[PDB]
């Protein structure tokens, strides 16, 4: 019943498309297929509510600062994905977060930090640093492997939960109005 607009963001090659295709299609693309902009719908039951997910799988490839704006205005929550063997992709999260906060003109934007490719050896981004970054941001951190499907549903369902929490918070706000 309730629709949630989710946007999967992050550097090229982190696994945004692999995560999203696991969620929607239940298989893993070993392939490379760089994304311009694909979207997907899926009907899910999360905490006993039916949810219509409308998911945008974005381009990691850059230039943008053109393209990012409209889908940042549109998105209700953001899956901020880095790959655990890609230091720059982790560092990129700060910049995506800043951009989203600026473009949506809010300090309060539902987000989940996703460390993908946890099936691989010799990670270059430690779990502790990701956890520490998420704690700073006051957002969940979930480790995934699109290859094995580990954590995939949890990552997307947790983002829906963050949106719901935000919706409830915004009704009560901090002040000005109040509600519940
Ligand atoms: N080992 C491993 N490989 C993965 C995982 N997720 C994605 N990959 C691989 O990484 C490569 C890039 O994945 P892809 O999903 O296309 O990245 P992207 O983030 O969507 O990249 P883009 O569209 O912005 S350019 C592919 O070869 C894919 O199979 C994972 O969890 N584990
Ligand atoms: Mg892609």
């Amino acid at each position: 019943s309730t629709e949630y607009k989710l946007v999967v963001v992050g550097a090229d090659g982190v696994g945004k498309s692999a995560l999203t295709i696991q969620l929607i299609q239940n298989h893993f693309v070993d392939e490379y297929d760089p994304t311009i902009e694909d979207s997907y719908r899926k009907q899910v039951v999360i905490d006993g509510e039916t949810c219509l997910l409308d998911i945008l799988d974005t381009a990691g490839q850059e230039e943008y600062s053109a393209m990012r704006d409209q889908y940042m205005r549109t998105g209700e929550g953001f899956l901020c994905v880095f790959a655990i063997n890609n230091t720059k992709s982790f560092e990129d999260i700060h910049h995506y977060r800043e951009q989203i906060k600026r473009v949506k003109d809010s300090e309060d934007v539902p987000m989940v930090l996703v460390g993908n490719k946890c099936d691989l050896p010799s990670r270059t981004v430690d779990t502790k640093q990701a956890q520490d970054l998420a704690r700073s941001y006051g957002i969940p951190f979930i480790e995934t492997s699109a290859k094995t499907r580990q954590g995939v549903d949890d990552a997307f369902y947790t983002l829906v939960r963050e949106i719901r929490k935000h919706k409830e918070k915004m009704s009560k706000d901090g002040k000005k109005k109040k509600k519940k």
